[PDB]
């Protein structure tokens, strides 16, 4: 494909505001409609992710459109995603190669834990990724993801409209058919608002809950809560000096500690690129995609920033996730005028290894314009009671939220989304096809199990969270207990199985594993023991043994339980096949290498010899991937045969469970 520059000649023509760049790409015009069948209030991540399924799902069957106040799509926090999400990237016809160009490539997870009274004293526990030809997944620029949803939403019959917002006072949501009148203005300003008459209003408005909070108060748990608070940081070529053993900037990494954890993400930032070029940069990209253009033969990020005249950097996301019963210095003044600077810069320096490790960092002013220099949100873990009714339902964090740890906000998140978006074909066919009263107790009766999974969800999400937290207080509990069981209740199994049909199926049932009965059972003994220790003590030693020891005994069993064959020793760093601990143990697969040119980590794979994001060729045009233990040639050519396949569905054999087998 030539690249073309639609956009930002289109821009420039009829001098076009940013709002109006991007709904000029809409398949029904730049204007609102009159009417839809569905309309979603907000384009974040989840209001797009709900939009594109619905419409993949079952193509040219609602009429869909998507409500965004802001401009052009805009700064979120939220960056790490997941295996399945970049599967769903993949159904929805977009692979690695692709959104390599745009966002950062993502090997696994890696955990630091620091001992509070031993300064100094570290341990940790690490877990890679997948091949290159198997799967990717990827650290996003949230403004990029959404902008890329945005234009794919438009090329199949989504409508997207930025700079336009739902006036929750006069929009009218009612069950009978057609019976919403959602009203849409500029904003407050605004004389003339517009009505789009619909059948289905989507609340996917975020943590602002705008529709669903008018029926019902947001919902916090008992216990603490959490706090956030972050901002941007270049991001070293040289990762050597980084004060961590075996340290690498492509995983999520959490440095964690009694307190709470610090996230640490290496991104790309398109931060400076007008909104016109942007789109044609992206509209590019997904046309190399439906042509199959091989990765080499792709532009890489730098060559593109330079063709459609782009702005192009790496940074690093750092911020902190603690827990809002922390005690804090009244007097913060010697480090910042701003409270989140003050309590970023505060715990920095209460750790010698959180301070040796940002020292490799420096600060990015103002990454996403003025007064974004630092970030802070406060009380992170809620939930809406009420996530649907006549005319309406919500999802993602409109429906609830707790932590940023394993990204459940995105990657779990879009299980409601998704389903969600499977459910609005037999709603709206539902109220076009009976009268208004049976159609309401029809639907009412359809969406009772979306409404108890989600009733369910963020409580068993909370649990997950507070597991985690309350073993990151010592340095064994955190390893060996807490991460080992989040990842073996929490693993997917037969992904490669999931396609568009089943995928919302597949998804309900994964939760990250915080359903897994022997998950929840260890979780349950370790924050009923810890809560008793008060926050500025160390945990007794006795305690922490007693709660190894009852992880281990439930693990044997459930693990010899489990009837996946996976190799768990080349997977887990610090763990046998058998998942039991090893003290020495580093050996691993090893999947990835950072780009001697420009630092940027690359998947290893025969067919990608060049850097994806600045086009160096090869150091040499032979790293493979390295099997430990070692995989056969039969083995290798397997694994990827299962994984480039995406299978038609049968509607007769049965959804394989991401969750571990039961023992019965
Ligand atoms: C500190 C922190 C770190 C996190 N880290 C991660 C992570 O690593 N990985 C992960 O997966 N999740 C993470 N999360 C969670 C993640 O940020 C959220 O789950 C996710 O961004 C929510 O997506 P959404 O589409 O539901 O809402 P949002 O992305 O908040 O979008 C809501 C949208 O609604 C729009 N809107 C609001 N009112 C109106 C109106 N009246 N009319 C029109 N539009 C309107 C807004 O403009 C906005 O675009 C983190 C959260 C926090 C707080
Ligand atoms: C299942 C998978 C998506 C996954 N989900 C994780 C969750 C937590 C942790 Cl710690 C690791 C993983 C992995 C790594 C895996 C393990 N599988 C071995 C055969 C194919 C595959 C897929 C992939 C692979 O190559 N790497
Ligand atoms: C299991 C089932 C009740 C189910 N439970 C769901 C929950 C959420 C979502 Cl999104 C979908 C489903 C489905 C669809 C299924 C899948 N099964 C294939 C063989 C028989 C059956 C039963 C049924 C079928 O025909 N359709
Ligand atoms: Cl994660
Ligand atoms: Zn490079």
């Amino acid at each position: 494909p030539t690249p073309k520059y639609t956009f930002t000649e289109r821009a420039a023509a009829g001098n076009l505001s940013d709002a109006e760049i991007l709904n000029s790409n809409n398949p029904t015009g730049s204007e609102l409609p009159d009417e839809s069948d569905v309309v979603v209030g907000g384009a974040g991540i989840h209001g797009l992710i709900y939009a594109l399924h619905a419409s993949k799902y079952k193509p040219n069957n609602l009429k869909i459109s998507v409500i965004e106040k802001n401009t052009r799509p805009g700064y979120k926090i939220g960056e790490s995603t997941l295996p399945i999400f970049y599967t769903w990237c993949k159904l929805h016809g977009i692979s690695a190669a692709y959104l390599l160009r745009l966002f950062g490539l993502k090997d696994g997870l890696c955990f630091y834990f620091l001992d509070r009274e031993n300064q100094g004293q570290y341990t940790d526990f690490c877990s890679v990724g997948a091949p290159g030809l198997v799967l990717a997944s990827l650290q996003i620029e949230r403004p990029m993801s959404e902008l890329l949803f945005t234009i794919l939403a438009q090329r199949n019959g989504v409508n997207v409209y930025h700079g336009r917002e739902v006036d929750f006072k006069s929009t009218v949501v009612q069950g009978g058919g057609q019976g919403n009148k959602i009203a849409v203005s500029r904003g407050k300003y605004d004389s003339t608002p517009k009505t789009i008459d619909s059948a289905l209003f989507v609340d996917a408005t975020g943590r602002f809950r705008q529709f669903c909070s008018k029926k019902a108060p947001r919902h916090r748990f008992d216990g603490w809560n959490c706090n956030a608070f972050w901002g941007y940081f270049t991001a070293p070529k040289d990762e050597s000096k980084i004060p961590f053993d075996l340290y690498e900037g492509d995983h999520t990494n959490h440095l964690c500690f009694p307190e709470g954890w610090v996230w640490v993400i290496r991104l790309p930032s398109w931060e400076g690129s007008p909104i016109a070029n942007l789109m044609d940069m992206v509209t590019y990209i997904l046309e190399c995609a439906d042509a199959g253009v091989p990765g080499d033969e792709l532009p890489s990020s730098e060559e593109l920033a330079r063709m459609f005249g782009l702005k192009f950097q790496w940074v690093t996301s750092i911020g902190f996730a603690v827990r809002n019963d922390v005690k804090y210095p009244e007097d913060l003044s010697a480090y910042g005028t701003r409270e989140a600077e003050q309590k970023f810069n505060y715990f920095v320096q209460k750790y010698e290894l959180l301070q040796q490790f940002m020292s490799n960092f420096e600060l990015i002013e103002n990454l996403y314009g003025p007064g974004t220099t630092w970030f802070i949100r406060k009380t992170l873990a809620y939930q809406s009671p009420v996530v649907s009714g006549p005319g309406w339902l919500a999802i993602g964090d409109a429906c609830g939220f707790t932590n940023p740890l394993y990204s459940p906000g995105i990657n779990v998140g879009m299980s409601t989304s998704t389903w969600a978006a499977q459910l609005s074909h037999p709603i709206v066919e539902i109220g076009k096809s009976a009268p208004a009263d049976a159609a309401e107790s029809s639907i009412r009766k359809l969406l009772v199990p979306y409404d108890d999974y989600c009733k369910s969800l963020v409580p068993a999400l909370e649990q997950m969270n507070r597991f985690n937290y309350v073993c990151y207080r010592d340095t064994r509990l955190g390893p060996q207990v807490a991460c080992l069981w989040q990842f073996f209740a929490g693993i997917e199994r037969y992904l490669s199985d999931v396609n568009i049909e089943t995928f919302a199926h597949y998804a309900i049932k994964w939760v990250w594993g915080a359903m897994v009965p022997e998950y929840q059972q260890v979780a349950q003994k370790c924050i009923e023991h810890i809560e008793t220790v008060p926050l500025d003590e160390r945990l007794p030693d006795a305690m922490v043994d007693e709660l190894l020891a009852f992880s281990n005994r439930i693990k044997s069993a459930a693990v010899a339980a489990d009837d996946f064959s996976l190799r768990w020793d080349a997977i887990l760093r610090s763990f046998d096949r058998s998942l039991n601990f090893v003290e020495g143990k580093t050996s691993r697969d090893i999947y990835t290498r950072q780009c001697s040119g420009c630092g940027a980590w690359l998947q290893l794979r025969p067919d990608w010899k060049k850097c994806h994001s600045c086009g160096l060729l090869g150091t040499e045009p032979q790293t493979a991937v390295t099997f430990d233990p070692p995989l056969t040639a039969e083995e290798e050519a397997l694994l990827y045969a299962a994984w480039n396949t995406a299978p038609k569905y049968d509607p007769s054999k049965e959804l394989k469970l991401p969750t571990p087998t039961r023992p019965a």
